[PDB]
């Protein structure tokens, strides 16, 4: 698949000169979304998201990786790239606008949005698993699966984003990702699709609980420690269910928790593959 080459001056125009002010006050900055700031804009009546990136060469290599992965990978559960603008050091990626922001923002009810229902949460978990399955089937490792990288469209369909660190068991000298979601082997430099499964297991715990992966003012500060508290029978998954829901039944919650627990196996080889995760999430609803 081939993309439209946008002019930098056309992108600067539609985003009102990359205004750093918020949307409510009058600007276009949505906030930031990964080694770059994201801006709302309108191209030919179409609402778009423009990610201005943002060593300079490492950032250009992430820009190229995103475009290469997006050219090869088009799926219902991946964000859609429309085009880009290279033109010097200010690199821009243009996407279809995702009006419901990220799953992290919706789980924390950022800016006063209503809590996501259990029904919406089950659909989002299944959609995100379908997107990771598509990447794995096409021999790609995302390397940064987290709720901030699961975007939500006009119908709350899950859309995986941020493919700058994606790769087609190998080791690396540059350890990348988000600590609170990373598998133990990924924190040691290993590169494998099994690390994406582990990180997805952390996302499933954020969905069940509404709690972020890391909270500096919390005990435990890391969400993955709750798997040990439950396994030692000190507590149960019902004690951690997000209280901002009225439609969560304990049977399907325990079925989603069982998938998350399996994803979070410390031994990479004992985790299920994405196809099994996808099958288990379908059986939960059905
Ligand atoms: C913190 N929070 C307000 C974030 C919510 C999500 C915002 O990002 C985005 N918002 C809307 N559409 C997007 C389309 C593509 C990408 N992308 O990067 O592929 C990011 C997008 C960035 C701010």
């Amino acid at each position: 698949t081939r993309f439209h080459s946008f002019s930098f001056y056309e992108l600067k125009n539609v985003t009102n000169n990359f205004d750093e002010r918020p949307i409510s006050v009058g600007g276009n900055k949505m906030g930031e979304g990964g080694f770059g700031v994201v801006y709302k804009g309108y191209v030919n009546n179409t609402t778009v998201a423009v990610k201005k990136l943002a060593t300079t060469e490492e950032l250009k290599q992430q820009f190229d990786q995103e475009i290469k992965v997006m050219a090869k990978c088009q799926h219902e559960n991946l964000v859609e790239l429309l085009g880009f603008s290279s033109d010097g050091d200010d690199l821009c990626l243009v996407y279809v606008y995702m009006p419901n922001g990220s799953l992290l923002d919706r789980l924390s009810c950022l800016d006063g949005t209503p809590p996501l229902s259990w029904h919406m949460r089950c659909k989002i978990a299944q959609g995100a698993a379908n997107g990771i399955n598509f990447l794995h089937e096409n021999h790609h490792i995302h390397r940064d699966i987290k709720s901030a990288n699961i975007l939500l469209d006009e119908a709350f369909t899950a859309k995986i984003s941020d493919f700058g660190l994606a790769r087609a068991t190998v080791m690396t000298s540059r350890i990348v990702g988000t600590t609170a979601y990373m598998a133990p082997e990924a924190l040691r430099g290993e590169i494998t699709p099994k690390s994406d499964i582990y990180s997805f297991g952390v996302v499933l715990l954020e969905i069940i609980t509404g709690l972020p992966a890391v909270d500096e003012h919390r005990e435990p500060q890391l969400l993955l420690d709750i798997k040990e508290e439950i396994e030692d029978e000190e507590k149960t998954i019902e004690d951690y269910i997000d209280k901002k829901m009225n439609d969560a039944d304990s049977t399907s919650v325990e079925a989603m928790y069982s998938v998350a627990s399996q994803c979070l196996h410390e031994k990479k080889n004992k985790r299920p593959d994405i196809k099994k995760v996808q099958q288990l999430l379908q059986e939960m609803t059905a």
